[PDB]
């Protein structure tokens, strides 16, 4: 048959919510994470989205990057449908582990190299927009590391709140050489410096693992689309990555 | 005679003071900004620096990015010196300032702008590395606008408060392609990236204006120099723009 399986991916503002059938095509919803939420609660909002589809679930799996969340999780999935989640942890296997302590890294990154090593191949650079940006490296089935940036509105929101003078500035890239008002300053620092910071980081790899497509995901990714050289964008690489690691 | 002029920067993280008999020559301390803090606490925490060069000051310049302290350096001027601090502000003259609103860029870049155009020359890119960082553009004696980008801590602490599993890390470059630890995965994203935004901002300002002198600054600025083409390293260039304002 095609048993539905619920697809989950915590992140620290958000929460992905995904069903499939067959691993392959997938109807994606999402949610704020929220510190004090219950699992009465999440089912209450998962309810009028996900319909009759609720109840076909056989299989629970998650990617978390907040550990408070995960008893919250574990009681949706036992209360409501009688099964232990499934997670998203670094292990042996399809991929080889090649950095310090491999129980350390974010096991959204796990999701997308797994998610990478299945679907694109063993060489790879990931760049994931979301809270915070991230940069994973994958040369011949091995994790080799990367880099963590603040993501763009971690950034506005880092300059609104710890400056007496500065704005909080809607995320939108700049179209000009030089910010004319603080806005397109802030705009032209946080956006298109965040972009340069990237591909800086991605050229440096290149030089000493040679040419390797470039994968492009996360929310915060669409807005910056066409700013950064990418051999592919995949939105769903994260939770691609909790059904293979999960449900295979 | 060589009369002693104080100068301050008041940033949203330190305030600097220096004192001066000659505006080539500086002697400097630097404070804590502090919220609550009063003309009597100023006086008490310069009293054991400024030893009885206090009692020479016969003027004081300021410019200053926290509009609340602002009233506290005006009570301390009159208190303790019986006169009014002269603050820096954009205005006409030897700077044409080419911008939207002339009378929001913050005081310590219009500082900068006027230190490298007195001292310096008419063309040039000013990167100040504080809290946050910024980018001066200057062409032909005019300020043309900049960007502005959160501050290596202002990245770090972000990404720390911002995230559930991520520390505190420590503001130090990356000596790696990629990091192989959280810590080292940070400061090449932050520290290195931050390098890469700046150096792409700079490039796209060159493409258009020519290879204008690069000029480094702040606080900041000297664990990163290494890393940054640049003509000027000058850590007084803010005091010396206060100065020139004020005192000529
Ligand atoms: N305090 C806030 N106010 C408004 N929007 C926010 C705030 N914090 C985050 N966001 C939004 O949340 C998104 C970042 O979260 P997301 O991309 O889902 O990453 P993650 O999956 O890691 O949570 C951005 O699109 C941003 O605009
Ligand atoms: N919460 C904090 N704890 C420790 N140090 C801090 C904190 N916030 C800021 N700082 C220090 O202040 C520095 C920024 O201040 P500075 O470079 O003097 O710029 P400004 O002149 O704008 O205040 C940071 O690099 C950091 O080392
Ligand atoms: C970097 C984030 C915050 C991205 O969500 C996440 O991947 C995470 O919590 N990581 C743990 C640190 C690491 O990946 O090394
Ligand atoms: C960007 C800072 C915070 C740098 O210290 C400051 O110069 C400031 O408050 N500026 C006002 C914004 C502007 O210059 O357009």
């Amino acid at each position: 048959m095609d048993p539905m399986y619920l697809l989950v991916d915590v992140g620290n503002t958000h929460s992905v919510f995904s069903i499939t059938e067959d691993g392959k095509t997938f109807r994606r919803w999402r949610l704020s994470t929220g510190v004090f939420q219950t699992e009465d609660e999440l089912f209450s909002h998962l309810h009028p989205l996900l319909g009759d589809a609720m109840r076909e679930i056989k299989g629970i799996g998650v990617a978390s990057v907040v550990p408070t969340q995960n008893t919250v999780i574990e009681r949706f999935s036992q209360k409501y449908f009688h099964i232990s989640p499934i997670w998203v942890k670094a292990k042996n296997g399809c991929v080889k582990w090649n950095v310090k302590n491999p129980s350390e890294v974010g096991a959204d990154r796990v999701a997308n190299v797994v998610a990478f090593v299945k679907e694109y191949g063993k060489n790879g650079i990931i760049i994931d927009m979301g809270t915070a940006t991230t940069v994973d490296l994958v040369v011949n089935g091995s994790y080799e590391g990367g880099a963590i940036l603040p993501g763009f509105f971690m950034m506005v929101h880092s300059l609104f709140r710890g400056t007496a003078k500065l704005p909080l500035v809607e995320v939108k890239p700049a179209d000009f050489v030089v910010g004319k008002d603080t806005e397109e300053n802030i705009r032209l620092g946080v956006v298109n410096g965040s972009v340069y910071a990237l591909e800086g980081i991605i050229g440096r790899i290149k030089e000493v693992y040679g040419d390797l497509p470039v994968v492009l995901t996360g929310g915060q990714s669409k807005i910056v689309k066409d700013m950064i050289k990418h051999e592919i964008f995949d939105e769903d690489l994260t939770i691609k990555g909790v059904y293979h690691f999960c449900f295979g």
